[PDB]
């Protein structure tokens, strides 16, 4: 696996996540976007930013993409998640839906 | 290949390089450290910072570690370098020498 395997926009998500870059992260999602993570659903870019800020304070995590497959408007990324949280590190699937050069949806499972 | 395959300190180098993080980068090298790159030698943390800043302006590059092997105090990392420069992208070997949880030397070839 290699970065270049990812759609530019998914790559921008992880760079921003990894560099704690709020601006870049905010510009990554559609205005109407949804994130489902940790038993919950966050709709709209405001809720998504709230969600991303809390998860950083809660665990100071690193998400590292390990492999990927792109199927249509969907991109599926396995990522090693590592940090201050019970059971660390754990491997997760990030399923991204891309509408119009932005992220419309992201399910973390 | 995976981040955890790298010594913590080598990983700090690439995270900082990647996030344009000058503080973190400066604290990565020994005071007496040397970087050899692009036909030239930079000694001391001041020269190293100068070198890192000019290269970022020159090419806005991304260095992405692809694989690694550790042998003794030495760590050898193949990295895909990508950017605004002739012949991009190119694969390079970063040879790091580690003395006391810092980098004493880095040769890029």
């Amino acid at each position: 696996f290699q970065s270049m395997d990812l759609p530019d926009i998914v790559n921008m998500y992880f760079d921003a996540d990894s560099c704690n870059d709020t601006d870049a992260l905010s510009e990554t999602f559609a205005p109407d976007a949804v994130v489902e993570d940790e038993g919950a659903r966050h709709q709209g870019v405001v809720a998504i930013l709230r969600w991303w800020v809390a998860a950083k304070k809660a665990a100071s995590y690193v998400a590292e993409p390990l492999e990927s497959t792109v199927d249509g408007d969907k991109a599926l990324v396995r990522a090693k998640v590592s940090g201050r949280f019970p059971g660390s590190p754990v491997t997760l699937t990030y399923s991204f839906t891309i509408k119009d050069g932005r992220i419309a949806r992201l399910e973390i499972q």
